[PDB]
């Protein structure tokens, strides 16, 4: 059990029990870090419209992401090497979001196995976060794992050609196969649109471009039979100057007119943050940093407590606006 | 008798006498508290433009709220248990609104009975706040009340379906029928404009909407025979991220076209603000916070001052603009 | 002789040996400041646009005023009882006016006569403003004695039938005809348009009026005969929350279609200050608090020292800008 | 060998080892700033839109400046006696320069002969900045020697008809032919067209305006016969309050139809910052002040350093932008 009552109160908290370089990596943005204010910024900027008046005695969270049931749209996004943040590491995680009746999303650069995660949330909705490694042989290993071991769907993340310039990381220097030197080694900066169509060729599981700030790169993903699009700068870890992922959202549920799923992360740490990406067409957000301050705090119990606080966050912001179920949240409900 | 000169001055000194939890409980609005920064930063981007040479010796600031004449378009908002800032807590403040011929609102959660506040103001301006609660039996009871002990209208409060998320009152944790928990048993979350109709079919006193944000809500509240809006976010403590009451104003004054008067609160300090929101076509505003922080002060003398300097610094903004009475501030007088 | 380089070193080092209640006296806004601030933030919005490769060689300073040659666009205003920041007081200033070749705005609420300021700078430009004190003998007396002492125009003040809330000036407290009762009892709170054609009437001098800050009071002016208007906010003193002088600028020169000269004050501290101003279409610029700050330093040569800062910053503005005279500064060295 | 990672590791290890008078020369930006901090704050405005999935295994930074070929778009700008950062001063900047394969613009005030610096770098692209002094004797003298010594381009600056007011170098006072004096005394402040005519007529070398902000200007230069634009406000050293260069350069590209090449000077500190300048349609970039703290740091190896820290920045934006060659960065990019 000190007394954690919101998202900012775990990270705090964080700041106070991890070593200073684990916390500055898990923190650090690219560069100056433009993009990780804006991410957080940009949300306050949408401003609610409530409706009074409405009935919200019963307000139900509950939504499908990719066909899958889910108790919220609220899901564990991708970050690498969970067991820096606590010895249980991914398998604290996956027990939660079973607990919880949301989807953890597994980063392909984890520090348990596709097998380990599966066994310990065989229940959880569990996705796969891929890199188009160099090596094909190991990609193709990992998508065939992730079928056998009844995950539901791979997101490819197709921001990363080359890893980004987070400073603290370059000061601080630094188990399905750790240092910036051998992942950069790992990931192929050739990636293109041919190494879409040989992925989507390769496994019948649904795939979501992870990374697409473009309304043009988001057509052309569905153009290519992708399932989603999720709009993310990767925590504005990537390339820093990039908009906030909810100022661009509008553009890329425009660009894709309903052919697909469009899913938000970056900066979402309340439910307030929620309600207006659903407001704006997501269908659900994924949080990264947030899940990472669970574990730092108490591993399962931690990452529980952190999506418990975002679920009554969100419940309340539902309730306050006047909608008693996420097919009622409307563009109305946000302007900027 | 420090010397207390503007509203800012009152919060100052009552954060330096009131015991920290009561100071916060005063003090908070929602979360990360942007609402509540708002309310207050909106009314600094209205700029005044005005007039010169009008003559303004005998600058008369009467004008009346729902057919019953005021000494000002200044009266006292609804702030539950007023005993915790002075031991004379309502009694206090309806004694300051009969000295000062302003109307008080009395919320329905006082520390002092609708007939006791009643029996200390007898010649005061005098309306009752209402929740629907779960037992529409002591609803009914409150309304019958209003009427019999001279009560001029109901301002029935519709943003409150549960209440916000205060975060200094969680850390802190915490007379007509205290904790959180049982008022949070007492309000019913189901209230719908068939509750609405309820209300309006119970009494033939006038009723305003209080807490409308919305243009379609205010045009569903006129439907509903309702005789006033009172464009409220609740002082910032229920949903954070809504817009400030001064930037929706004039939403709500064209969407209601002239049927229904329209009042706000929300961040009323000064003058200035008085006079901005009359010029984009509020009838009158209401102040919670320097109410709280006048009795905080002295008593009944602490409010009495508050709303001297408030009707004496509105007295200057009026002079200054060249409006000699409220039916001369027009919207020309303000630009954002 | 410390080394005081621009208008923000005199202000700094006026606060070291001034006594704290006469520097707040001089510094001070109405209520909380927010015009303040504006005057001075305003300026820094408009953007210059300069032109290069002119020929800039022998820049031209010079200028009229309602006829009166100038050696520069840039003037001194009225501000009451120079002999708080000096003991010359006015007759320091109209001393270092002469000396400058600029001109001279008296207060009438001076602490040195008509006569004394006149026999003091009788080569100096020298113009009287005014106040319609409710005494119209005295008032008439005023004009008189400018006429007869060789004044060359009134600047009549009509943004002030009531002092402005200096909140400063409240919590200290506190030679034609001291304390704010005082000024109070004898300015006219009921001056209008008839005032106006009275003063008309009674002198044939240019009468500019000073604290017009809308195009329709301005055209008002224009058609009751007087030959300028001086866009002033008072330095922020009077109402609070009015816009920039330089924002309303733009607005009273179009709404005077070239009938009047339009000159502006409020928040001139540096050159491209006084190029903004005239680019966007004033005649000339009045400084206030610069001058009491070069009275606080060392009475006439402080004044002539920042009048000196003002021109030598005006001239380098100009050169840079590609401006040998003042008749070539454009509309399109500007844009906000 | 401090660790220096970035542009601003640099500045603040120069601050930290030159004595304040130098340090403050280097960093100053004319009168209050205004100009300094917006050359910086401009870029974060605009914002990236990277296309994803391009294949930039190969990124390619090379482009050509005025027909010569460089290793990346961007290149060491003029800063006058780098002799007071370095002993080895421009002979070190020369030398990093001709390992970098990027080109040198040489100040005209520099403390190494024209001579000098094509000795030390023979094979360097090397380009001449020039003022038109008073003296038309010693500026012919001046191209002549750039000519003969295999320079292959002019930059004349044209917006220095006066040095600008810097006023840390007022408060701190003060090798082709030191103090603002005799800088002042030789720099001509009649420049017109005409001389610009005259520079046209005298050589064949390719001619650079250095200093436009106008649109107007741009096409006068092109009217003129010279062959590109360096859009620059002298690193916010001449006039304060003009726009940032990266926010007057569209429209510079705009108004010059393609006839001639665009580069941009002015807060250039990150390989974002160049993808941005080029996306507007820059042909390269030029930075001042970076330069002058590598040398501060460590002569030679400390301008290399600075140079390889944009190169690897500005490579890695690319990459994560979609670019695999600068001909391929377009207006699609950015947007403000
Ligand atoms: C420490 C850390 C590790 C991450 N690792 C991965 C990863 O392995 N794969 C991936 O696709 N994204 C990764 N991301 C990006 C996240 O999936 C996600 O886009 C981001 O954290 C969302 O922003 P938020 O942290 O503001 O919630 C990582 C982010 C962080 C902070
Ligand atoms: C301490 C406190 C108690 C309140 N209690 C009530 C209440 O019982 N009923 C109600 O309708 N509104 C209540 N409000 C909201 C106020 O009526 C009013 O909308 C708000 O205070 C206006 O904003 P201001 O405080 O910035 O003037 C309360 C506000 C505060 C700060
Ligand atoms: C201390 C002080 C005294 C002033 N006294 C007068 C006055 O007697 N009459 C008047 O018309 N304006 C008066 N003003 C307003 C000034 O004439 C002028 O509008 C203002 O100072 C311009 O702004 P600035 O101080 O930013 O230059 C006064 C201003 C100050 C600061
Ligand atoms: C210390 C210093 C000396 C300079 N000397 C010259 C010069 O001699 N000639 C010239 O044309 N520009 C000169 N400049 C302006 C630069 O060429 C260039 O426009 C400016 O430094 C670009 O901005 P940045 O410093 O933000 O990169 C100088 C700038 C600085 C900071
Ligand atoms: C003091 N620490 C823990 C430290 N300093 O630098 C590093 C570090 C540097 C590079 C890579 C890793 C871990 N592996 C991966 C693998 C794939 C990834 N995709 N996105 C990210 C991301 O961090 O945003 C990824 C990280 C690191 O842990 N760690
Ligand atoms: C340390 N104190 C005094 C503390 N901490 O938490 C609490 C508290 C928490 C919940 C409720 C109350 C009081 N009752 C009500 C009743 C109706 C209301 N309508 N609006 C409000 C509001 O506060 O905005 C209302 C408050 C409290 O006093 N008080
Ligand atoms: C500690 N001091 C010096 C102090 N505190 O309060 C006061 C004071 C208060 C009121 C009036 C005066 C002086 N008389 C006038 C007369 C006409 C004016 N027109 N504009 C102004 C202005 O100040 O903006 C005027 C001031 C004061 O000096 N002085
Ligand atoms: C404590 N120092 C070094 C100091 N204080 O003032 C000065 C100084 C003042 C004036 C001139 C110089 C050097 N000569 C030149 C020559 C041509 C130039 N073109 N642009 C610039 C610029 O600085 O932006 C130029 C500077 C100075 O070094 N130096």
């Amino acid at each position: 059990m000190p007394r954690l009552i919101c998202i900012n109160d775990y990270e705090q908290h964080a700041k106070s029990v991890l070593p200073k370089s684990i916390y500055d990596y898990y923190r650090s943005g690219a560069n100056d870090e433009e993009t990780l204010a804006d991410n957080i910024a940009a949300f306050s900027r949408w401003k609610l419209y409530p409706r009074m008046l409405r009935n919200v005695a019963e307000t139900d969270l509950s939504t499908s992401v990719l066909g899958q049931r889910v108790s919220m749209p609220i899901c564990v996004g991708a970050t690498a090497m969970q067991r820096m943040a606590h010895v249980d590491g991914e398998l604290a995680t996956v027990r939660a979001c079973q607990s919880l009746g949301t989807g953890m999303m597994l980063s392909s650069w984890a520090t348990s196995s596709i097998e380990e995660v599966a066994e310990a949330g065989p229940e959880a909705l569990r996705w796969l976060q891929l890199y188009i490694y160099k090596d094909r042989e190991v990609t193709k290993k990992l998508v065939r794992q992730a079928e056998k071991m009844g995950y539901k769907a791979i997101f490819v993340t197709v921001d990363t050609p080359y890893l980004g310039n987070r400073l603290d990381d370059v000061r601080n220097r630094f188990k399905n196969f750790g240092l910036a030197a051998y992942v950069a080694k790992a990931i192929d900066p050739s990636i293109s649109w041919e190494d879409i169509k040989w992925l989507r060729r390769l496994t019948s599981l649904p795939i979501v471009a992870k990374g697409i700030l473009r309304g043009d790169d988001a057509r052309e993903a569905v153009k290519h039979g992708l399932n989603g699009i999720l709009v993310s700068n990767h925590g504005a870890r990537q390339l820093d100057g990039v908009p906030a992922t909810i100022d661009v959202l509008p553009e890329i549920v425009e660009a894709v007119e309903g052919k697909v799923e469009v899913f938000l992360d970056g900066g979402v740490r309340k439910g307030t943050d929620v309600l207006k990406a659903l407001a704006l067409g997501a269908k659900a957000v994924f949080v990264g940093r947030p899940i990472v301050w669970g574990l730092a705090f108490q591993g399962e119990k931690g990452v529980q407590d952190v999506l418990e606080i975002l679920k009554e966050e969100f419940r309340l912001a539902m309730a306050l606006s006047g909608c008693q179920n996420v097919k009622v949240i409307d563009k109305t409900l946000v302007r900027k």
